């Protein structure tokens, strides 16, 4: 858990940073957020295979075997991520975008506590460096668009340092989910891989950017 509390709180931080580096800037050029966005993207994809499902089968495969039914326990649980991100997909017109990204925070949240719920820091580390190396331009970029669609920068600002708040919640729904038996470690594993694929098929120069988040990565997984 307290492991978990400071890699969502990492991940805070950096959202902060990223939020704040907006203070400055103020507004960028589209292309630039795009290829922010495809980056932030990246790192997802490549950090649900390389971190949550790969990792989530050689969890299971100890717990029920070396068989399929302990690839069914992670697909299975992926599926249900999905569905559950589905489900969840449901000017005054500010509070909606801010949901969305408070929506988009869920799942990296919960794959930050769900990557320690065993205290592996094989495990979960290169993820959490993953997710907190990916909000800065994130943080950063939902402030901008927080200020392209009317706020001031401070109000902006503020609001994206507040939505980093999502993740260490987030990691203590992670760690709660995936204690209670031996199954829902990699279950849950392969719960907030589904989620976090489904942003990111969802939500969206930017393969650029998405290249470079998934070439990033596998250095990340290699090396953490």
């Amino acid at each position: 858990v307290g492991y978990a509390v400071l890699g969502g709180a990492a991940g805070f931080a950096a959202t902060a940073l990223g939020a704040l580096m907006a203070l400055g800037l103020r507004a960028i050029s589209a292309r630039t957020q795009d290829a922010m966005l495809g980056f932030a993207a990246g790192m997802m994809l490549a950090a649900s295979a390389f971190s949550l499902i790969l990792p989530g089968l050689d969890a299971a495969g100890t717990i029920v075997g070396p068989g399929p039914a302990a690839a069914a326990v992670v697909a299975l649980g992926l599926g249900l991520g999905v569905l559950l991100m589905l489900g969840l997909d449901y000017v005054n017109r500010v509070w909606l975008f801010v949901l969305t990204i408070i929506l988009h925070n869920l799942p990296e949240g919960m794959a930050i506590g769900v990557s320690f719920a065993t205290g592996d820091l094989r495990i979960g580390l290169p993820l959490t460096s993953a997710i907190a190396i990916q909000d800065v331009p994130e943080g950063l970029a939902v402030a901008l668009a927080l200020r392209a669609v009317g706020l001031p920068i401070g109000r902006a600002v503020l609001v994206a340092v507040a939505s980093g708040l999502m993740e260490p919640l987030g990691a203590l729904v992670g760690v709660g989910i995936s204690s209670g038996f031996a199954l829902a470690y990699p279950i849950s594993m392969g719960l907030a891989a589904g989620a976090m694929i489904f942003v990111v098929s969802h939500e969206v120069t930017a393969t650029v950017g998405l290249m470079a988040g998934f070439a990033l990565m596998m250095f990340l997984d290699t090396a953490l």
